[PDB]
């Protein structure tokens, strides 16, 4: 095929990248995030209680409602860093750009309020291998690769920077392929440790000048459903000490005013360093000294086997491209524009 077709992404705070699906005949709407870090595609269910909150607010769907719905009913329960989702299996046609595919998803029947009432989004769409798909159901990519459309085996994300009183383009996700139009220069390819995880070798992260942590290997998940970067809590403290930030219940933060004079952070990938500067990773709402603002960095202990691990999600997604190779199984970058 020859077909490279690509999803407007809605941009919220910089913190919730969406865009929109369509699922069965006809077409119901549902935000959803793209998440290389699962396997699994869920969207809230007409049969969840209205005891979940979340099935308040969120979009519904709804099985009798669709020609296309094909019955299945086995029970599914997806984990996360949060928490939990539960619920059962359902076939149906979902679209996604000009791509329809036959896909089995979950219809979730308990969505939780924490963290799900925070959510500008309805649902997720993963982007993993089938080797993390619980229930073993076979991903979404995996089905369109199936039906030989795509010009490559590949999708790529773009994550930009929020704009208050602009229209700019929130984000934007490629199946198929890359836009040049949002990366200046040739992507640098760096291959996975093992098929089944977007997931690569990482050399060392640097405070600036020392290469305070990791000096002999760890490891990156590259996840497109992480809001901040993340590490181990160990890394992570010896990171926020470096920078001089205290930590409250939620984030860490520093003085407004301290935020520019922070040092850069330097990641180790393939032999080359990717470096994000302080106005790459601290919310900088003002710069008064009696103020704090958050650093879009914190610390997420993954177990194995997936960890320990660090994340790059958004924080460092907005400034790097991101193309995630299936054929080769590797990883691109190249710096966002
Ligand atoms: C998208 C999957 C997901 C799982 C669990 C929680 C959330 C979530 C939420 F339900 C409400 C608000 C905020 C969040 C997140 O911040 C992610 C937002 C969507 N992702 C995105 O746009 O990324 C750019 C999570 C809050 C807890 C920590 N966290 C994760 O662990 C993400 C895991 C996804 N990869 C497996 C982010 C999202
Ligand atoms: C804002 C303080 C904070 C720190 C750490 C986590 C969270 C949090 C949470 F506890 C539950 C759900 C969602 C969130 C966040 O989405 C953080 C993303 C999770 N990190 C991640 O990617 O882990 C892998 C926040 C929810 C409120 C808005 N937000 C901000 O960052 C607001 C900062 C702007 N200040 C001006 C995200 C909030
Ligand atoms: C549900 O899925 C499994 C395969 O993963 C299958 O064996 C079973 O028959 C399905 N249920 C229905 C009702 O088709």
């Amino acid at each position: 095929g020859n077909t490279t077709s690509s999803v407007i992404l809605t941009n919220y705070m910089d913190t919730q990248y969406y865009g929109e699906i369509g699922i069965g005949t006809p077409p119901q709407t549902f935000k959803v995030v793209f998440d290389t870090g699962s396997s699994n595609v869920w969207v809230p269910s007409s049969k969840c209680s209205r005891l979940y909150t979340a099935c308040v607010y969120h979009k519904l769907f709804d099985a009798s409602d669709s020609s296309s719905y094909k019955h299945n009913g086995t029970e599914l329960t997806l984990r996360y860093s949060t928490g939990t989702v539960s619920g059962f299996l359902s076939q149906d046609i979902i679209t996604v750009g000009g791509i329809t595919v036959t896909q089995m998803f979950g219809e979730v029947t308990e969505m939780p309020a924490l963290p799900f009432m925070l959510a500008e989004f309805d649902g997720v769409v993963g982007m993993g291998f089938i080797e993390q798909a619980i229930g073993r159901v076979t991903p979404i990519f995996d089905n369109i690769i199936s039906q030989g459309v795509l010009k490559e085996d590949v999708f790529s994300f773009y994550y930009n920077r929020d704009s208050e009183n602009s229209q700019s383009l929130g984000g934007q996700i490629v199946l198929g392929g890359s836009d040049p139009q949002h990366y200046e220069g040739n992507f640098h390819y760096i291959n996975l440790i093992k098929t089944g995880v977007w997931q690569i070798q990482m050399k060392g992260v640097s405070v600036g000048s020392s290469t305070l942590l990791c000096e002999d290997g760890c490891l990156a998940l590259v996840d497109t459903g992480a809001s901040y970067i993340s590490g181990s809590t160990s890394s992570i403290e010896k990171l926020m000490e470096a920078l001089g930030a205290k930590k409250r219940l939620f984030d860490y933060v520093v003085k407004c005013n301290e935020g520019p004079t922070l040092p850069d952070i330097s990641f180790h990938l393939g032999g080359k360093e990717y470096t994000l500067t302080s106005a790459d990773y601290v919310f900088q709402e003002s710069y008064s000294s009696k103020k704090l603002c958050t650093l879009a960095i914190h610390a997420m202990d993954i177990p194995p086997p997936t960890g320990p691990t660090w994340a790059l999600g958004a924080t460092f997604i907005r400034k790097f491209y991101t193309e995630f190779d299936r054929r080769n199984n590797r990883i691109g970058f190249a710096l966002a524009r």
